[PDB]
């Protein structure tokens, strides 16, 4: 029993960073196989930051500008390219510890583990999410950009996320690892600005679920509700809007507590409605979004 | 920026973690050098748990009843000892995975990582506290025991905690890794009470420094008080008595920010006395206690 904001063991991606230099610029990259890849503002200097010509800035550079070192040991780079806004450094040593992997682009609501790294080197893992507005909301100081966010299933690492920058709101803005931003961020230091940060529905009942099943009821009600009533008030509230994917995901934690999802969104509505009244949920005085479905159900039976 | 209940990068530590099995009953162990530490009733019965005679029960056990699985490949077991609640079973080979490493027992309010684990396998990874009660607030499932808790210093892993029991309040008990529990608790299935749990108190004010430094302000007030009198404070609410160590750990956070402790201390005050208003500090709607000052100082420097 407890519950706990858990991330995956990050053994299998510790073995991946490194750090990358590009002239007086150190950042973190990711070696998996015979390719280090890292955030393309590594070529740029901090007046180059402000309007960059990453192409241009790119034309630069040749494969020994780019210094490449895994803990203490130096890789050769024989290629260099740009994809959106990753680049992509050919070493000529596959990294003998690259995992299984992929490379996946979350979608909104979805949580993944976060290692970061200064100078190639892990200082700490924690569990995130995609905010629907495409930001996170991070631990990331100078030198963490390169850090990476990833999913593990059994043996296979999903990379998702690669840092890129900090928003002037305090809010983390990032790649996939085909270095697509997620959301419309551009890797530029301008004023950018999120959209309204909305709260992740489905979480929040998924968290309700472990909540229940943890021993603290307290916050079931005699009501239910409809999917068009909750949604009048998730609106209200800024609550992302629930859809029948969301109930049917919702569905193994329905069955194992007997609580059907409408009683729970209705359990939901009355919090909203009336806040906590000074009680907690699992330790926490406000309504948590950052654990999906699937995030209960493998803490709440076990899944290694 | 931002500030995250950030856990050490797990990796040295899934390199040590063994599946051991003994009768029908199965749990993990840590794997360092040539033994492998587990908690001691792995040897019991759920017959046995209720009254267990450990002497008795460790006399019917021989080196060949330990069966201890490092991943898919099995360990020798050459030697077998008691010490206080954990076996120690000397196998042949060295964990060739073994980090610098040290056991130590940690004092109630320190943090650490725990790297929850199911037969031997990895399954996540949180930051914990002992609580002043010498209970944690675990994620913690059957087969769990013998999970770890650790801190990590540069290369050298401090192993503190071993898993192994939940109390029928759905709180966590184990031992340090010499296998004397923190608290009162025995290895035994007996209705066992924790003391009161307190607020670690310097651990607080440590997280309010972490809010001012991350730009989260508002709890500052035109307020001081003095020791004795935030102590008064302290004792009504169930915080831990503030004293000049706490004070003295708290100094480089002084220092960095420029508000001194007492200060500090006059808004924690005001904070018990008047409560949050439906505000939050750092996304959280309660006083946050799991940062140690060196944690604070750590994340928001950038230590690897
Ligand atoms: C310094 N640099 C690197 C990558 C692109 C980027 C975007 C925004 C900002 S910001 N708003 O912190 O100055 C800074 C930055
Ligand atoms: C099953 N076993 C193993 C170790 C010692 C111990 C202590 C307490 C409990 S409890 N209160 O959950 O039944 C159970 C237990």
């Amino acid at each position: 029993s407890g519950f706990r904001k858990m991330a995956f063991p990050s053994g299998k991606v510790e073995g991946c960073m490194v750090q990358v230099t590009c002239g007086t610029t150190t950042l973190n990259g990711l070696w998996l196989d015979d390719v280090v890849y890292c955030p393309r503002h590594v070529i740029c200097t901090s007046e180059d930051m402000l309007n960059p010509n990453y192409e241009d800035l790119l034309i630069r550079k040749s494969n020994h500008n780019f210094l490449v070192q895994a803990g203490n040991v130096q890789l050769r780079v024989i290629g260099h390219s740009m994809q959106n806004c990753v680049l992509k450094l050919k070493v000529d040593t596959a990294n003998p510890k690259t995992p299984k992997y992929k490379f996946v682009r979350i979608q909104p609501g979805q949580t993944f583990s976060v290692l970061a790294c200064y100078n190639g080197s892990p200082s700490g893992v924690y569990q995130c999410a995609m905010r629907p507005n495409f930001t996170i909301k991070g631990s990331f100081l100078n030198g963490s950009c390169g850090s990476v966010g990833f999913n593990i299933d059994y043996d296979c690492v999903s990379f998702c996320y690669m840092h890129h920058m900090e928003l002037p709101t305090g809010v983390h803005a990032g790649t996939d690892l085909e270095g697509n931003f997620y959301g419309p961020f551009v890797d530029r230091q301008t004023a950018q600005a999120a959209g309204t940060d909305t709260t992740i529905t489905v979480n929040v009942l998924a968290w309700l679920y472990a909540a229940v099943i943890n021993g603290d009821r307290w916050f079931l009600n005699r009501f239910t509700t409809t999917l068009n009533d909750f949604n009048l008030v998730a609106m209200k509230y800024n609550y992302e809007p629930l859809t029948q994917d969301h109930v049917d995901i919702l569905g193994p934690l329905s069955a194992q507590t007997g609580i059907a999802v409408l009683d729970m969104c209705a359990s939901l509505k009355e919090l909203l409605q009336n806040g906590m009244n000074g009680r907690t949920i699992l330790g926490s005085a406000l309504l948590e979004d950052e654990f999906t479905p699937f995030d209960v159900v493998r803490q709440c039976s076990g899944v290694t």
